[PDB]
């Protein structure tokens, strides 16, 4: 159907994720919070932080429950740190409906909160296998579909360009997208891990091991900002992504995402820049389709000129399909068929001559042997 309450209920900073309103607690304190696939805690900052302009305030809630258990979630950079409990929570532009869910009082972090990025706390929207301490803790997507009748699904629209978009919870709205929904399957129910199995770099097979690029996984992430390929993908992506682009030279600290590229208001060369076409396996025996993005998606604006950085990067713990693959597309999280839809957005950053694009299908046999185990 329509679900116009729930259309542009997301917004955020390019490269600081999307976050989406959401109240916790009787009665309700608001707070933005990041919308992240790749992770399965409701964890919310409650206590003050540099970096923290509202925080969730337990003792102002009469439907708090503390559930007297700390979660410690250590990762790269740093990690977050809290106190369990459950409350109350609803999305004001969401469903109407509100749900006890599990909540991470956040009490201690260490390069968690952004600086400027107007969220407070993260929404994992995968599943429990991953959620911390461990996957007895029912993440919110769960207890919201078992404590409502809200169908077990979700579609993001992420937008790019300050970054807006859409959370549409228990359906798929045909206004955010164009053309065909097609399905990969949910190759395990822990992130939301789908199998490429094919990859090219305008129309050039990149003609690798297609285990190559689901080494070890690869998984659809609206919580990381990039592409991020396996060492040995990116490589030749990038390899083949300079050879497409060779009339213009960049230096090697671009290519890493370190250094910008500038160029005159208006006049940045996209058509130089390859498309990127990722085949995700299909629900079909025998059967691929792939979706294409373009360097509007690949290449950030970041902040006279129109600045960018190189938005695809190295992996060593699998492909992440983060918001440089997402904003090209509607996605649809259907959970309850255990697969992911994706369809070109109405809303994707593109120009005149070249869109994102889905297609297929496409014969590919032997697509379960791309799986890495
Ligand atoms: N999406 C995401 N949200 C996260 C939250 C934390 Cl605390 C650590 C890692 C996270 N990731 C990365 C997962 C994919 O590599």
């Amino acid at each position: 159907g329509s679900f116009v309450e729930m259309v542009d209920n997301l917004r955020g900073k390019s490269g600081q994720g999307y976050y989406v309103e959401m109240t916790v607690g009787s009665p309700p304190q608001t707070l933005n919070i990041l919308v992240d696939t790749g992770s399965s805690n409701f964890a919310v900052g409650a206590a003050p932080h540099p970096f923290l302009h509202r925080y969730y305030q337990r003792q102002l809630s009469s439907t708090y429950r503390d559930l007297r258990k700390g979660v410690y979630v250590p990762y790269t950079q740093g990690k977050w740190e809290g106190e369990l409990g459950t409350d109350l929570v609803s999305i004001p532009h969401g469903p109407n409906v509100t749900v006890r869910a599990n909540i991470a009082a956040i009490t201690e972090s260490d390069k968690f909160f952004i600086n400027g990025s107007n969220w407070e706390g993260i929404l994992g929207l995968a599943y429990a296998e991953i959620a911390r301490p461990d996957d007895s803790l029912e993440p919110f997507f769960d207890s919201l579909v078992k404590q409502t009748h809200v169908p077990n699904l979700f579609s993001l629209q992420l937008c790019g360009a300050s970054v807006g978009g859409s959370m549409i919870i228990g359906g798929i709205d045909h206004s955010l997208y164009t053309g065909s929904l097609w399905y990969t399957p949910i190759r395990r129910e822990w992130y939301y891990e789908v199998i490429i199995v094919r990859v090219e770099i305008n129309g050039q097979d990149l003609k690798m091991d297609c285990k190559e690029y689901n080494y070890d996984k690869s998984i659809v992430d609206s919580g990381t900002t990039n592409l991020r390929l396996p060492k040995k993908v990116f490589e030749a992506a990038v390899k083949s992504i300079k050879a497409a682009s060779s009339t213009e030279k960049f230096p090697d600290g671009f290519w890493l995402g370190e250094q910008l590229v500038c160029w005159q208001a208006g006049t940045t060369p996209w058509n130089i820049f390859p498309v990127i076409s990722l085949y995700l396996m299909g629900e079909v025996t025998n059967q691929s389709f792939r979706i294409t993005i373009l360097p509007q998606q690949y290449l950030r604006p970041v902040e006279q000129d129109d600045c960018y950085k190189f938005a695809i990067s190295q992996s060593s713990t699998g492909t992440v399909m983060g918001a440089v693959i997402m904003e090209g597309f509607y996605v649809v999280f259907d959970r309850a068929r255990k697969r992911i839809g994706f369809a070109v957005s109405a809303c994707h950053v593109h120009d005149e001559f070249r869109t994102a694009a889905v297609e297929g299908p496409f014969v590919t046999l032997d697509m379960e042997d791309c799986g890495y185990n």
